[PDB]
């Protein structure tokens, strides 16, 4: 079964994205509230992603989690494209970590244990991550996580097989979740550069440095997390596992 925009009605903006907007939303038969993605055609055949669109929704489409935003379906109109999305009832993360300075020990914990269960369930769907980032880490209505997924955009995120040349299998998601895992605890990605240039070398050598507020323990899980060569780093159940995580993963 699919869809129409008139089945809709389109409440207030959500965010005021990239490609076009996102806006809350409810079907009208079933009064059933959720988010809405108007993007249009001659916005995304005009950068050329006319095709990889397509693509990641069925991707998306087929796949269900608790910290995954589910797509409810899809369809487009006379100009445009349209995602009928989960409603995340608080937000981006980006917002919290912004709106406070960076996260208590507990709750960066929780937020990485719910990003394992959800890769290392994702990685069995023969589905990888690249950019994983919170501008697109959404929060449900109980206030837990839920991934929404020369030049290009910043890439503190991406690891360094992904920039040096190198091949990148499935263990790409435990540098994200290091990036992250960091970000989460500290305020800045530990690749920060006012240069796209230094980010670049700064990141194929793995250069940073922790704030003397940063437990051992932490030190301990994204030292061993950011490694330059994908080999050494740990399957996602040395993670879950890991000490300083089951410690204070409420
Ligand atoms: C003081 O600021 C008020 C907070 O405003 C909110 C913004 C966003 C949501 N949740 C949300 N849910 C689902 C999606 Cl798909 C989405 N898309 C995000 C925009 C890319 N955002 C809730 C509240």
């Amino acid at each position: 079964r699919q869809w129409a925009l008139e089945d809709f009605e389109i409440g207030r903006p959500l965010g005021k994205g990239k490609f076009g907007n996102v806006y809350l939303a409810r079907e009208k038969q079933s009064k059933f509230i959720l988010a809405l993605k108007v993007l249009f055609k001659a916005q995304l055949e005009k950068a050329g992603v006319e095709h990889q669109l397509r693509r990641e929704v069925e991707i998306q489409s087929h796949l269900r989690h608790p910290n995954i935003l589910r797509l409810y379906g899809y369809f487009h109109d006379a100009t445009r494209v349209y995602l009928i999305l989960e409603y995340a009832p608080l937000g981006t993360v980006y917002r919290e970590l912004q709106k406070l300075s960076k996260f208590d020990e507990q709750r960066t914990a929780t937020y990485i244990t719910e990003l394992a269960n959800a890769l290392s369930y994702c990685h069995s769907k023969r589905v990888i991550h690249r950019d994983i980032k919170p501008e697109n880490l959404l929060l449900g209505s109980a206030g837990e996580l839920k991934i929404a997924d020369t030049l290009s955009g910043t890439l503190d995120y991406l690891p360094p097989e992904m920039i040096e040349g190198r091949m990148h299998d499935e263990k790409v998601d435990l540098w994200s979740l290091g990036v992250l895992c960091y970000e989460f605890l500290v305020g800045k990605p530990p690749f920060e550069a006012n240069t796209y240039q230094e980010t670049y070398k700064r990141i194929s050598r793995v250069e940073f440095t922790f704030p003397d507020f940063v437990t051992e323990g932490a030190r301990d899980l994204i030292s061993r997390l950011l490694k330059h060569n994908p080999s050494q780093r740990p399957m996602l159940r040395e993670v879950l596992e890991h000490p300083w995580i089951t410690a204070n993963s409420s």
